[PDB]
């Protein structure tokens, strides 16, 4: 059977893991996935985490079954993150969200939702996006079309490109929105534009897939919000799917969400039973150790101001690397000015290297990036900020 | 989009539970889905895994991603669990574990594979069998046909029935075995059976698929192995999913693998690149925790031992449980003698009741079982069987 198998090509994201793990030179500098690291480039587990931990470890009392959307407490927190204490969506009953396996699984899970359940046929991203995207719908049946967003030459959104490609997209399709930090641009558009995009989507019939993967980074949660929000406000359908990978420091304890939205709670609850069933022929239930570890932190209101205070740390870091980033770039001498770095949100560099710029890094430096020239700044360190920018200079 | 989405039917086992959370009687006996419980009726946490689990906590100091296959050490040990200290496959290096999410994930991750990678168009399952594995291959995209296996009259293997149904496969299809404790008639063929089906298997060119969620529960971890290896050692492909859910009891943080072996190390290897790829598509990579503790008791020789004497300890308990299940059905006047029930292995008890027959027990009785007459001897504890008993006999 398995004679004239092809070797799959690597991702590109998590492909670096490996040819890093290859490259037995001492100074590599891993820019790759995006994973946060600390002062020292280590990526540790946050405290109010390990906290959370120690009381499940002393109050656990069986590790039966989670039900096919999981726990329900945690489906409950994660709603008034995203919607708001008071959203209607909440008091009307109109939304359910189930427990999934990470960000990916949420994507992959709304997918197979969608494609088996709807007319849906098109999903539109954004160029350029989170590569694995366009894999996750095409997995699922799904054709995959592209919409205008970066501008190459300014740095900004082209939001008139984006308008435009977008009168290309028909009733019934789904358009897939970064919540906030999109990853790779880190452009996200001013609340004005959020409420724009709103409008048209209404008016044109699309339905918005939301990819919520770093919420608090770019200002704050609630911020962080206020797109989802305002597309909120004016639709009767919506699907979101979150990640706490990220903001939460959980990534290989796989804690994500799907929420479906519905024009009300009757509505809603046929079609959840829908995705349910779509899980139970995936995965069955998902796994609890991380959703418990961040329905404890964000039920205590101790442990959350603990959290939340590690997230704004996080933030920081992030944004000091940036600043001083783009200031000893100037010291060493880099021909081009990278600014605009500093308009960008969340753990991304983008814009600013091409493809044979970042090979040459990783070739003769072993500085480790993604092909596409967007680099991790929450893996600076003061420590390795001289020698990166020395071999960024040398491949001007 | 979602207006006309019809409500999904609910599931066969899973859907008991809500049915039973729905009823507010005190004496519910719940024989459903199948989990341990000890003789108090809880399902607990394994003393061996809550060392694990601080161990962890102790000793864990990132949650940073795990790559797609998950933990090494946790895939070489599961190898050995399956195949033996040394197999040929393992010192050929012919066998590629992937750490998913719980058993039903690793049948999922096999059925993606085939489906896009093979020219696999039909699975053969047992009638019986366990409801999701229709579901699960279907979803794929997959034919699922049956084979003969249970004699309803005799209760017993009709295996000449299995054999003459079995003809009809052709080579290159999927044949779904059931590694140990058949789900849900508890009948397991002799090794001398096994052996013929081996030879049968390879002389037809059929594409062997073990299920294995019961390690351990028949006889013991080696004696349930006999059969995929009689079925090892003459193939030159096979593809085996396991869980860890019940054997472990870390049935909610979804632990389990999906092993391909192919002729050679090669093969194996662009085999498995392609089911790296159908996991990043799914749900990117595995949860840790439940992993990371089967990992840490497998890998040490005192956690081990106390492992072993718990999981001696849950099959222990099943053994006498059915013994006194027959003999109390014996002194409250059972019409019908239910003697067979010994000889099945595993949690389950089948065969001796209709649907309406247990229609009836939840209905006036507040006792849960499956609608296929399944019912969960490891939930039967002192206290319940006689209550159990009597519900039964009045049922008759
Ligand atoms: C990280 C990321 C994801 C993945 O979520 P996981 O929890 O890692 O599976 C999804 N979408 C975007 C945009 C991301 O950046
Ligand atoms: C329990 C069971 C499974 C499910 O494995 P999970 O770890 O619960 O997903 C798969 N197959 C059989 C036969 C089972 O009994």
């Amino acid at each position: 059977m398995f004679e004239n198998i092809t070797t799959a090509p690597a991702d590109p994201i998590l492909g670096l893991a490996d040819l890093l793990r290859a490259d037995e030179r001492p100074g590599k500098i891993d820019l790759g996935m995006g994973v946060y690291n600390d002062e020292t480039g280590k990526t540790p587990v946050l405290t109010s985490v390990k906290k959370a931990e120690q009381y499940l470890l002393e109050n656990e009392t069986t590790k039966n079954y989670l039900g096919i959307d999981g726990i329900p407490e945690f489906g409950r927190c994660t709603q008034e993150l995203l919607f708001g204490k008071g959203s209607a969506l909440i008091n009307d009953k109109r939304a359910r969200t189930a427990q999934t396996p990470g960000g990916t699984g949420a994507l992959r899970v709304a997918a197979d939702f969608l494609a088996k359940n709807t007319s849906v046929r098109r999903v539109w991203v954004s160029n350029p996006s989170w590569p694995n995207h366009k894999s996750v719908f095409n997995s699922a049946g799904l054709e995959v079309r592209e919409y205008a967003y970066y501008d190459a030459e300014n740095h900004t959104l082209d939001f008139d490109a984006l308008i435009n490609s977008l009168n290309e997209a028909q009733a019934g399709d789904v358009v897939l929105f970064h919540g906030c930090c999109h990853n790779p641009t880190g452009i996200d558009p001013t609340l004005e534009q959020w409420q724009t995009l709103a409008q048209l989507s209404v008016e044109k019939g699309w339905l918005p897939l939301f990819d919520f993967a770093y919420q608090g980074f770019a200002r704050g949660l609630e911020e962080d919000a206020e797109g989802l929000r305002a597309f909120a406000a004016m639709h009767k359908e919506l699907i979101v799917a979150s990640s706490y990978s990220k903001n939460f420091g959980l990534y290989n304890e796989r804690v994500g969400t799907c929420t479906l939205v519905a024009a009300d709670s009757e509505t809603v609850d046929r079609a959840f039973s829908q995705m349910k069933a779509a899980i139970r022929v995936n995965y069955s239930s998902p796994p609890a150790h991380g959703a418990s570890v961040v329905a404890t932190i964000l039920g205590n209101d101790a442990l959350r101001a603990i959290w939340e205070q590690e997230l704004t740390d996080m933030r920081q870091r992030i944004q000091r690397m940036r600043q001083l980033f783009v200031n000893t770039l100037q010291e060493k001498g880099a021909n081009r000015d990278f600014s605009f770095t500093i308009k960008q949100n969340g753990m991304f560099f983008f814009g600013g290297l091409t493809k044979e710029q970042v090979l040459r890094l990783r070739e003769e430096f072993g500085v480790y990036a993604v092909a596409s020239g967007r680099l991790n700044v929450a893996g600076m360190t003061p420590d390795n900020l001289a020698p990166l920018c020395e071999a960024i200079v040398a491949v001007l």
